[PDB]
């Protein structure tokens, strides 16, 4: 039902000239044959609030500066398409929650939202206050916010809603009737507008049972799969993700349709950093198969993916993973660094805010090798676009927005993608982008084997082959592939030369 085949990440408005027909135009001219998927990053109304499009105020429109529905069913009539589910919260400005404020328990919208008798139904606050601190939160945000209801009626009420992320998402009752219509309703908009994939925010939040930490519970995996269940029969498939230790995301992937490759960019850069793929084999060696593998996103670097988590190791040791965040920062002569938090240690750093071209120092044949491991690698490509086109750290944007994921977040024009794809590492990877979609080895059976400096990464099908050998002592990296009758030898080193000559 999915098109194996290479995929782009792109916000709606930051590639191209600024909307979705933009986009559609750039993917039917100079980016033409590449994408099998594209991934919209959040295009609903607002696109360009506070989290940069993941807290929309309605969920259920598409943001008129970026276009309507009609567009992005246009763009989705020959490509996949992956789009954002929020499943876990909604705007406080939304129609729904206003409404909420202004008639209080008045109100037909009343069941949507989760409040704190929804969960804890005892009176002892003591009792409660440490069934409240078992609760996992990402970041020290108020637990409830405290809002005035019935505003518009001869009586109020301050009810504690409960928050999640901010005072301004109220988290939904995932569980009532409303909010199963609410979240069906834009499954609804997507498989109407040839929407394929479901990516999945926040699911891990979105059941809460007094006592537990609320966290990917059983009752959460239930749910999930409802979810997923409908979404099945609608026509499309989901993507359950999460930044966690990667035993999670196997956990996750073995009852779920898909998860994230997210150990993949740091243990390609420290396979690269080191000339050792020990860690990068054992991980091919167990990793999900039902996953879309990326090495740079829309957001940071993760670190937190291949290291350790309470009593459970990591991928690469805790030494490892300091000197790869280190030779991160020295790779992009500190840039990194001024876009990265700062943290103790380098061994709890959430996410290294860097493009991937420049943690590799902007050397050319490295990251050519790079985009090689990740399309041999299983499960379906996904390449973001800045680093599409080799997109430097832009730190005029980060000077100007003082966000550090911005760096990563480049508004490249229609004219600057005319110009980025002259570039040899550019023409090079496009190249590679087309082996990966026209060689139906990837549909069939993988090996991964790390012998003598050598990782060498097979695939096979029907009478289809194709192997990536990387030799780490010489330095090489070289492609073999059967197709059309024909045996065919790509070096990557060649590859990069003949663009520059030619
Ligand atoms: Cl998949
Ligand atoms: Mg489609």
């Amino acid at each position: 039902s999915i098109r194996n085949g290479v995929q782009l990440i792109t916000y709606a408005d930051r590639l191209g000239d600024g909307n979705i027909e933009s986009l559609t135009n750039l993917l039917d001219g100079p980016l033409k044959g590449l994408f099998k998927g594209v991934h919209i990053l959040p295009f609903y109304y607002p696109y360009d609030g506070e989290d940069a499009g993941f807290d929309p105020i309605d969920h259920t429109t598409v943001d008129e500066r970026l276009g309507d529905w009609n567009n992005i069913k246009k763009l989705g009539e020959s490509v996949d398409i992956m789009a954002d589910l929020i499943v876990n919260h909604m705007s406080g400005q939304s129609e729904a929650f206003t409404d909420v404020l202004k008639k209080g328990r008045e109100s037909e919208y009343w069941p949507l939202f989760l409040t704190k008798e929804d969960v804890f139904s005892g009176n002892d606050q003591a009792e409660i206050d440490e069934q409240i601190a078992k609760v996992f939160r990402p970041r020290p945000t108020p637990f409830f916010s405290d809002y005035e209801v019935g505003i518009e009626t001869d009586s109020t009420e301050t009810v504690p809603f409960w928050t999640t992320f901010t005072s301004n998402q109220i988290d939904i009752d995932v569980e009532s009737e409303l909010g199963k219509e609410y979240l069906s309703s834009i499954l609804q908009s997507f498989t109407e507008s040839n929407v394929d994939l479901i990516r999945l925010d926040a699911a891990g939040y979105a059941i809460k049972r007094a006592g537990s930490n609320c966290f990917m519970l059983e009752e959460t995996f239930e749910f999930i799969e409802a979810l997923s269940k409908r979404a099945r029969t609608m026509g499309m498939q989901c993507l359950v993700e999460i930044h966690s230790h990667y035993q999670t995301q196997i956990d996750i992937a073995a009852r779920c349709d898909s998860v994230y490759d997210f150990a993949l960019p740091p243990l390609v850069l420290h396979t690269l950093f080191t000339k050792d793929a020990s860690a990068l084999a054992h991980w091919l060696s167990i990793s999900p198969r039902n996953c879309f593998t990326v090495l740079d996103t829309h957001d940071g670097i993760g670190i937190v993916d291949v290291g350790a988590s309470g009593d459970k190791p990591g991928l690469i040791s805790a030494d490892a993973i300091n000197a790869l965040v280190e030779q991160i920062h020295v790779n992009s002569n500190g840039e990194s660094k001024k876009a990265t938090g700062a943290a103790a240690n380098n061994v709890d750093l959430y996410q290294v805010n860097c493009t991937y071209y420049d943690a590799l120092g902007k050397d050319d044949f490295a990251y050519l090798v790079a985009r090689a491991i990740q399309f041999f690698s299983p499960g379906i490509p996904q390449v973001y676009y800045g680093g599409l086109l080799a997109a430097h750290n832009d730190m005029e944007l980060l000077a100007n927005t003082n966000v550090g994921r911005d760096i990563n977040r480049p508004y490249l024009t229609t004219a600057m993608v005319e110009d980025a794809i002259q570039k040899p590492v550019v023409k090079g990877l496009m190249q590679l982008i087309t082996l990966r979609n026209e060689n139906k080895a990837f549909g069939g059976a993988f090996d991964v084997t790390y012998t003598d400096n050598t990782l060498v990464l097979s695939w096979s099908n029907d009478g289809d082959a194709a192997s990536l050998t990387v030799d780490f002592a010489a330095m090489d990296a070289t492609i073999n592939t059967v197709s059309n009758g024909e045996e065919s030898t790509l070096s990557i080193g060649a590859l990069l030369a003949h663009h520059h000559h030619h």
